[PDB]
């Protein structure tokens, strides 16, 4: 099958940051600010301050967007970039959901360990680097997506990026 790219959010600006909202936690917790813009990292990107206990299998944030065309896309892909800092443990399991409906997508299919993991730099600084592709069938009536940014027994307290967010359509 052949595509286009229909959307795409790169957080350039910090404008972009007011459509996106907080939609929930699974045993896991936003700090204060919950949801900020970047302008270092990604050049803008949508940056998470979480708090991960690390304790389960499944510690979920949630952020999320509405996209007008969402109905009509069959792939979706972003990155999330955490800090390269020494001695992190853990699972990524990131995930996304269509609503209304909560049509849950991609469950554990771009899961990653955090001990072996790709870098990339921004502003002389290291960040893991986790790249989420997810395919899924034309969904009648959505018209948000959540992007649930999940760990597995991954303890951390700081800020996860998201970036690149990209929805793509049937030609
Ligand atoms: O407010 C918005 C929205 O929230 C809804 O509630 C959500 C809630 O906030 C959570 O997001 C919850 O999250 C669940 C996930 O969707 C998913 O179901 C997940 O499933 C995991 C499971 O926990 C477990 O880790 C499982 O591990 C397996 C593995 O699959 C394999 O079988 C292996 O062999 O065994 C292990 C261990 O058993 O893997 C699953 C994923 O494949 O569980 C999360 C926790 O429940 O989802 C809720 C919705 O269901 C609602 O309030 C809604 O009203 C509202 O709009
Ligand atoms: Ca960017």
């Amino acid at each position: 099958a052949r595509y286009v790219l229909a959307e795409e959010v790169d957080f350039s600006s910090p404008e972009e940051v007011k459509n996106w909202w907080n939609s929930g936690t699974w045993q896991a917790e936003f700090g204060s600010p919950d949801i900020e813009w970047n302008g270092e990292v990604g050049n803008g990107a949508l940056q998470l301050n979480v708090k991960l206990p690390g304790k389960s299998d499944w510690e979920e944030v949630r952020v999320a967007r509405k996209f007008e065309r969402l109905s009509e896309c069959e792939i979706l892909e972003y990155d999330i970039y955490i800090p390269n800092v020494e001695g992190l443990k853990g699972r990524l399991r990131p995930y996304a959901v269509l609503n209304p409906g909560w049509v849950k997508i991609g469950l554990d299919m771009n899961n990653a360990n955090v001990e072996s993991a790709e870098i990339i730099t921004f502003g002389g600084k290291e960040y893991r680097r986790f790249h989420v592709r997810i395919e899924f069938d034309r969904t009648a009536g959505v018209k948000e997506l959540h992007i649930g940014v999940v760990g597995d027994h991954l303890r951390y307290d700081g800020p996860i990026f998201i970036d690149n967010v990209r929805l793509y359509k049937r030609t």
